[PDB]
């Protein structure tokens, strides 16, 4: 009678998956706080090559996570228009009528340098 197990705190998840996606830190912005929804996708289209990356274990990843929250932190609209098109010229986002969200661990870094940029219009330090 519960002898060996108290009490665990999640049971079976979902259908295991084989191998599936990774965990990290991923942006989204509150859908009802953006205005504009980019227009959903036409034909289904998926490829299957995915490069087999290398991320690695180094330091870098210390100014990805931290941009992720300075952009919680937003609140001036007119911005998110320059955050979501510029993006959607490029697929590799998820869209959704009550939330949307994207990986900029994935696209060139130079999209995360522009990004940050625009963060920081006034002139930190």
């Amino acid at each position: 009678t519960r002898l060996p197990l108290p009490l665990r705190d999640t049971k079976l998840l979902s259908p295991l998956r084989d191998t599936p996606p990774p965990q990290s830190l991923m942006v989204k912005i509150t859908l009802d706080l953006l205005s504009r929804i980019p227009q959903p996708p036409g034909k289904p289209m998926g490829s299957d090559k995915q490069i087999k990356n290398g991320e690695c274990d180094k330091a870098y990843l210390d100014e990805l996570v931290e941009l992720h929250r300075r952009l919680m932190t937003l609140r001036e609209r007119h911005i998110l228009q320059q955050i979501v098109n510029l993006i959607e010229e490029t697929g590799h986002f998820h869209i959704t009528n009550t939330t949307f969200d994207f990986d900029l661990c994935s696209l060139d870094k130079t999209t995360v340098r522009k990004l940050q940029s625009y963060l920081e219009t006034s002139g930190t330090s």
